[PDB]
């Protein structure tokens, strides 16, 4: 069926639980072996949140290369992402050597750092210029350049240095900082304004490596980002753009993180959000 007529049917039958947890059957189950050794426990942020080894994203040490990180590979829309949980106090330093090792220009935050009173990722950079911050464990330094703040969302600009190489690069900071403490946003247009912005700085473009997006366990805000980005792409490219079919995206990326999407309220909004998208594109 198309999108905005099938969105009717099932909020009139209010069928979005049953919908969305027929998803949660026919999503794939990969596994997870490396995820699960005992040292790589404090690695975790949630038990129940994993990478498939298939497509984890591997740090370029001899150590210990393993981080909660997975490379969505979308092959018909052209676009890949990293989602990745927020840092913990243990892996800022890895969290950081993923961004340069992977070439990544922007890094998409959906969270606030506190909410509902418990922490739900560390403070991960600089809050000042003049306050630099130094990874002693990945050998590299972090400073504040600029900060935008918004009315939805903020801005920043940041310098990543390799202390090894004295290589430098610019990386940019785009933090959603309006998303509930419960539910999701009422209207999906602040959403997709910020959207918008982050394609608009080259972040998602192939010339750089792939955007690194991020929530607390990078699956449910983050999975909502990366499915109405590919979305409104597929029905750019296609010459029939109601052959573009949101559940089909969704479990195609399932393919390569578990769980994306974590309530049928997240889902109804993914198609919202697809909805009106797809009028303001043209
Ligand atoms: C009732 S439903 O399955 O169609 N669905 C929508 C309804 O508003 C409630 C409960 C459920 C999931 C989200 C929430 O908004």
């Amino acid at each position: 069926m198309e999108m905005e007529k099938e969105f009717e049917q099932i909020d009139k039958s209010g069928s979005w639980a049953a919908i969305y947890q027929d998803i949660r059957h026919e999503a794939s189950d990969f596994p997870s072996r490396v995820a699960k050794l005992p040292k790589n426990k404090n690695r975790n942020r949630y038990r129940d949140v994993s990478p498939f080894d298939h497509s984890r994203i591997k740090l370029h040490q001899e150590d210990n290369d393993y981080i909660n990180a997975s490379l969505i590979k979308m092959e018909e829309a052209q676009r890949s992402y990293i989602l990745t949980q927020g840092p913990l106090p243990n892996t800022v330093g890895h969290f950081w050597e993923m961004v340069w090792e992977q070439k990544s220009r922007g890094v998409v935050m959906l969270n606030r750092v506190m909410e509902k009173g418990s922490l739900k990722c560390a403070q991960y950079w600089p809050q000042k210029e003049e306050k630099e911050m130094i990874f002693e464990d990945t050998n590299l330094k972090l400073t504040l350049i600029s900060e935008d703040i918004k009315s939805y969302y903020t801005v920043r600009q940041l310098e990543l240095e390799n202390l090894t190489t004295q290589e430098t690069r610019e990386i940019l900071h785009f933090h959603y900082t309006t998303w509930p403490d419960f539910g999701v946003p009422e209207s999906p247009a602040s959403f997709l304004n910020f959207l918008f912005k982050v394609r608009e700085s080259g972040s998602l473009s192939p010339e750089h490596g792939p955007v690194v997006v991020h929530c607390s366990a990078g699956i449910g805000r983050s999975g909502t980002f990366c499915l109405a980005d590919t979305c409104l792409l597929l029905m750019d490219k296609r010459k029939d753009p109601s052959s573009v079919d949101i559940k089909k995206v969704l479990l195609e990326m399932r393919k390569f993180r578990m769980g994306l999407i974590q309530t049928a309220d997240q889902l109804r909004f993914s198609y919202l959000a697809v909805i009106e998208g797809a009028k303001f594109i043209m």
